[PDB]
């Protein structure tokens, strides 16, 4: 079964910030997450430039946005080089304790909540929208996992048996009821046209 962290303070502290201020602007999200995976095809990439038998686990590196309207979840999936156990647990690979402090020193002195990948944590925009999300991550060298939070300052990680899938992470968001038009084909179009246009990799938007 299931092990349960406590968020660090400071990343429980963030989160709050983002669950609760009115903030209306919430479609960057899809910006942050987007740069995320952006960053993790990078790595495999490079890794792969003296080692090309890494992209042995799936060898095309792409971004996925798969909407359904069904079970209200939107998800972000990518072949880049995955998180370890040891790096989920670690805010995903971030610097959040580092990177939060820096953030709210530049919040409380002007300057919006859409900066927040600035600082390394873009991630946790995800709760703009998100009330549960679900992470899958496999990387070559360990095995496949699911990390899993709602809030409240906790987070379960199990060792996933349901979808193998070579390589990558796949950010589920299970929406909030009020937040549907993240659903949208108009709508995911639009974002992720104004705000990732240069992102040097194929995004395939999936229809319903
Ligand atoms: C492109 S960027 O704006 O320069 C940037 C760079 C690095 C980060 C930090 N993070 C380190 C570990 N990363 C990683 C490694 N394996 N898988 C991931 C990964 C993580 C998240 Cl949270 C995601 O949504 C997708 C991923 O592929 C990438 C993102 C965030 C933004």
């Amino acid at each position: 079964e299931v092990e349960t962290f406590a968020f660090q303070a400071e990343i429980a502290q963030l989160m709050s910030l983002i669950i609760n201020t009115f903030y209306s602007n919430k479609e960057i999200f899809l910006r942050e997450l987007i740069s995320n995976s952006s960053d993790a095809l990078d790595k495999i990439r490079y890794e792969t430039l003296t080692d090309p038998s890494k992209l042995d686990s799936g060898k095309e590196l792409h971004i996925n946005l798969i909407p359904n309207k069904q079970d209200r979840t939107l998800t972000i999936v990518d072949t880049g080089i995955g998180m370890t156990k040891a790096d989920l647990i670690n805010n995903l690979g971030t610097i959040a304790k580092s990177g939060t402090k820096a953030f709210m020193e530049a919040l409380q002195a002007g300057a919006d909540i859409s900066m927040i990948g600035q600082f390394g944590v873009g991630f946790y925009s995800a709760y703009l929208v998100a009330e549960k999300v679900t992470v899958i991550t496999k990387h070559n060298d360990d095995e496949q996992y699911a990390w899993e939070s709602s809030a409240g300052g906790s987070f379960t990680v199990r060792t996933d048996t349901g979808e193998p899938m070579g390589r990558g992470t796949k950010v589920i968001l299970h929406l909030k009821e009020d937040q549907t038009e993240y659903l949208e084909e108009r709508r995911i179009k639009e974002i992720v046209k104004k705000h990732s246009q240069f992102i040097g990799y194929p995004i395939t938007l999936f229809v319903e």
